[PDB]
């Protein structure tokens, strides 16, 4: 009683690349307003404009019950004290969850509710993170190598980047004197 | 605007174990009628009754949009010529898909539509297999070590084991003289 063809694809656990996937590259210049230290942001864009992260997505038509998957490859770096991260988004159908599996590197996921309650969970390779319905997720790279996650999410979840674009997350992930810290975002 | 708490859990890529997960163990005796060679089945049950596979499942309430995940650990072995495999099931809400990621070992996924059209896709570690809406999936271990997959599926998909329990899959995965073959199931 069905129809779509099953397929397999290789995921390179070392680079995060999925051949034939929709590839999205976001440089620091693509993330204006995302980091707390705007002066440090401007300076890094001017000097280098580094790739912050790549997404390789395998997506289906937006149909209830179906599933998408992608890799998030967060490159290592900081803007001032603040580690490189994915932009983060809510789902357009808010009550969709997502599951993320760490494949490589040192990092974690910062998650937030629509009211701004945040929670950080670290993820060494092998760790699976459950981001429940109504939460937005942001992978963060706290190490010196690429941090790579495999993310599975419902095909009808959609994306809402705008809320995060304007308000950010209520907590930030920084390093000071070798101490990785999750602290209140000053701009809240 | 929400509520469930995010969590992370470790998955041991070598054993497939998830601590605190719902653990299901199925021995050969639990799989009567699943293998083509009933005499070889009886003999192996009598001599040893080996564990065929384990599932470690992290499941949510059955709610649209939410997600479950589990590991399938298929132990190595054969019943006559036929490799050890998971039972296989359709989803109770048929149009739910699933995504499986190979973590360890040598194996693949055999999939079938409600009309019995089957497709085999091998999966070395690193391979992601997409089982579309309406398909039933069965992981098969074609090697000499445990074959382990991480499977993500919708929390409201449900399980329908009965169809497969009575009819099986239209193809079987066997080895003859060192040749791994996917052939027609004689009993169809």
């Amino acid at each position: 009683m069905m129809y779509k063809e099953p397929f397999g694809v290789k995921v390179d656990f070392e680079t995060g690349i999925i051949e034939g996937a929709k590839k999205s590259v976001r440089r620091l210049s693509d993330m204006e307003g995302y980091f707390v230290d705007e002066r440090a942001w401007k300076e890094l864009v001017e000097k280098e404009d580094p790739v912050v992260y790549e997404v390789y997505a395998v997506e289906q038509e937006e149909k209830e019950g179906d599933l998408n998957f992608s890799t998030h490859v967060i490159y290592p770096g900081k803007v001032g004290k603040e580690f490189f991260f994915a932009k983060g988004h809510f789902h357009a159908k808010l009550d969709r969850a997502q599951v993320a599996v760490a494949l490589k590197g040192k990092g974690g996921v910062l998650m937030q509710t629509p009211e701004g309650d945040a929670k950080w969970i670290s993820s060494e390779p092998g760790t699976v993170i459950y981001s429940p319905p109504y939460w937005a997720a942001r992978a963060v790279n706290i190490g010196d190598e690429p941090f790579i996650m495999l993310v599975i999410y419902p095909a009808d979840a959609g994306h809402d980047y705008g809320t995060i674009a304007e308000k950010g997350f209520s907590k930030i992930v920084i390093e000071e004197n070798g101490e990785v810290k999750v602290v209140d975002n000053p701009r809240w």
